[PDB]
């Protein structure tokens, strides 16, 4: 089957509650299974204590570097990139998870958390999962979000795993 995955966020230090996750594993094994490992940190290295750098409501909440902590980095269990795997999934609507990219075939660790369709994206951006639960975080975390996409609070990955 399909892991399950969970988030736990804090806001300065204070929660704000959990986000779960399924992974596609289905349609993009290798994509799911690197954030799988990624929320568990048994390779070593992973999300727990980094950030949501950039967050634009009305869009999407984007985390993911816990290299840089400022955009730029971010790895994946296999390399410093990978492919794309297929775009068969879509930006169908809010909730949706996809990797973040710096062009083709350059996923790493870098992910967004759709809070609107973003079709716009399909095709360019790998769909992986999406949110099972903890919708209500993830407009917690959108809130404290701007235009610009700098946060006023900073937003951290507190802990992170596997549920299934
Ligand atoms: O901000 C976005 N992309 C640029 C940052 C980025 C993303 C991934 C990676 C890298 C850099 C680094 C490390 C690694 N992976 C590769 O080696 C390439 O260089 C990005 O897609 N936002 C999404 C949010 C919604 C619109 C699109």
């Amino acid at each position: 089957g399909n892991p399950l995955v969970y988030l736990d966020v804090d806001a300065n230090g204070k929660p704000l509650g959990r986000v779960v996750l399924e992974l596609k594993a289905d349609v993009v094994p290798k994509t799911a299974e690197n954030f799988r490992a990624l929320c568990t940190g048994e390779k070593g290295f992973g999300y727990k204590g980094s950030t949501f750098h950039r967050v634009i409501p009305s869009f999407m909440c984007q985390a993911g570097d816990f290299t840089n902590h400022n955009g730029t980095g971010g790895k994946s269990i296999y390399g410093s990139r990978f492919p794309d795997e297929n775009f068969t999934l879509k930006h169908v609507g809010p909730g949706v998870l996809s990797m973040a990219n710096a062009g083709p075939n350059t996923n790493g660790s870098q992910f967004f958390i759709c809070t609107i369709k973003t079709d716009w994206l399909d095709g360019k951006h790998v769909v992986f999962g999406h949110v099972i639960e903890g919708m209500d975080v993830v407009k917690k975390i959108e809130s404290f979000g701007s235009k610009s996409g700098r946060t006023s609070k900073k937003i951290v990955i507190t802990d992170c795993g596997q549920l299934s």
